């Protein structure tokens, strides 16, 4: 099905090689249009928090499909400036999430929300190092699918 454009304010923007956009060549979507795909959870020590965290977020392989990516990559882009690129197929390879929540709370966009990418770093020691913590990029805004 087509994509809709956004009611609310943008909080991610999707570009690059892309199937399905809804502003110009790009997928723009507000909270209300990601809230609408199925969420799932990830319960995982951090190397920012003390302990384990509940991060609930949309998985990046169903963002994917939603948007039709046909890349290798994907260009992170922070809010700022924060860069990272991340391999499209960490996103099948993994179950990896766009967290919206951290503790049942929406994250604070002073702290690491709106949007914040997360690995279930305690599930593998593999994802147990800085590749996926760099990858791991907070107050996400955009993404460009290379
Ligand atoms: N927005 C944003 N997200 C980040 N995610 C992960 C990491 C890494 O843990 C290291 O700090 C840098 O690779 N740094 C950042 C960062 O600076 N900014
Ligand atoms: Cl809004
Ligand atoms: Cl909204
Ligand atoms: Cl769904
Ligand atoms: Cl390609
Ligand atoms: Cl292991």
């Amino acid at each position: 099905e087509k994509l809709p454009a956004p009611t609310g304010k943008p909080v991610l923007t999707i570009s690059g090689k892309i199937g399905n956009m809804n502003v110009g060549d790009k997928a723009v979507f507000d909270l209300a249009m990601l809230e609408k795909l199925g969420m799932k959870t990830i319960e995982t020590t951090t190397p920012w928090y003390t302990g384990k965290v509940r991060f609930d977020g949309i998985p990046l392989n169903k963002l994917m499909d939603l948007v039709g990516a046909k890349g290798t990559s994907a260009r992170v882009l922070a809010l700022n400036d924060y860069t990272t690129i991340i391999p499209i197929d960490d996103f099948y390879k993994f179950p990896v999430i766009m967290a919206l929540k951290m503790n049942g709370q929406y994250m604070r966009i002073r702290d690491k929300g709106p949007l914040f990418i997360v690995y279930p770093y305690d599930s593998s020691a593999e994802l147990q190092n800085q590749i996926y913590y760099s990858r791991s990029a907070w107050q996400v805004s955009k993404m460009i699918i290379e």
